């Protein structure tokens, strides 16, 4: 047939995990695919995942393109299949690590990131209309490096979906769940009040401004750049509880800290700005993910990036 399929897919090695199934680099008719497999006992991940990605009008260039959600038989058990493109610089997290960028390269991640969630978070009205929808668990880990040097977010496992005319949310979310590094300081003191949809996206932003102190540490100009850490490296141990992480952000009230040298750089100092304005303990204070795309897309035509 025309479509990818299943059974017309080869694995050829393992890239990974995400909160729920294994990655693979498949090959589909000589072309690389990035296969996510869960057991059967994961239904329900792989389902919720699979209908994130089939929301009407989601593809975006920001958006991990999705190609498929299928089953394998092999003759014993069956795999439950989210096919999706496959990108071989990694995710950001990888590429943080592995690399330092240029003025131009900070801002191309910075606004494709801030550009996928404010398409992700704003409805798109009409017959075939799109609905509001948050992430609930971004981080480096979950946007991925394209070879053009953009972003695209991934992962939507924990994502939930608005109904606007109604006011209500697609499914009845869990107290605290993401990644404890990332959680919004609501999130980790279980004040954010889960019958508010907007209070998903404000936590969302909270943690896009964690990934931009990730990019901007490795903004190296004349040679000179900070080496990669996780937001909190200073603060908290390695794989931190809830109670470590709440400590920290909401009892001392500290965020990552912001390095003198990014005062001396226009773009790094807007970077700095929007990072505080992403880091208030009150998420109705946030910036809206919009608003940091309109600044970024300024910032972007007057340093004359890509």
């Amino acid at each position: 047939g025309h479509m990818t399929i299943a059974r017309d897919i080869v694995l050829q090695e393992s890239v990974g995990k995400g909160r729920f199934g294994e990655v693979w680099r498949g090959k589909w008719r000589g072309e690389e695919v990035a296969v996510k497999i869960f057991s059967s006992r994961e239904e329900r991940s792989w389902f919720r995942e699979a209908e994130i990605f089939q929301t009407v009008m989601l593809r975006h260039e920001n958006i991990l393109g999705f190609i498929a959600a299928d089953n394998k038989d092999n003759g014993t058990w069956t795999q439950l299949w989210l096919v999706t493109d496959f990108h071989e610089h990694g995710n950001l997290f990888d590429y943080l690590n592995r690399y330092t960028v240029t003025v131009e390269g900070m801002i191309k991640l910075a606004l494709s990131t801030a550009s996928g969630l404010a398409h992700l978070h704003m409805e798109i009205v009409g017959t075939q209309g799109k609905p509001a929808i948050a992430h609930r668990d971004l981080k480096s880990k979950n946007i991925l490096v394209k070879k053009n040097g953009t972003c695209c977010i991934c992962d939507f496992g924990l994502a939930v979906r608005h109904d606007s005319a109604t006011d209500t949310i697609d499914i009845a979310p869990n107290h605290r769940v993401g990644t404890k590094r990332y959680m919004a300081p609501e999130v980790l003191d279980d004040s954010i009040n889960m019958k508010h949809f907007e209070s998903f996206k404000r936590a969302d932003i909270y943690a896009m401004g964690l990934v931009f102190w990730e990019i901007a540490r490795r903004c190296s100009i004349g040679g000179i750049h900070e080496d990669y850490q996780l937001p909190y490296y200073d603060l908290v141990p390695s794989d931190p509880s809830v109670e470590e992480m709440r400590k920290v952000v909401c009892e001392q009230k500290l965020r990552p800290n912001i390095p003198n040298r990014w005062q001396s750089c226009e773009a790094l100092r807007v970077m700095a700005k929007i990072m505080r304005e992403c880091w208030y303990a009150n998420g109705a204070a946030r910036l809206t993910a919009l608003r940091i795309k309109k600044t970024l897309s300024q910032l972007s035509q007057q340093e004359g990036i890509k």
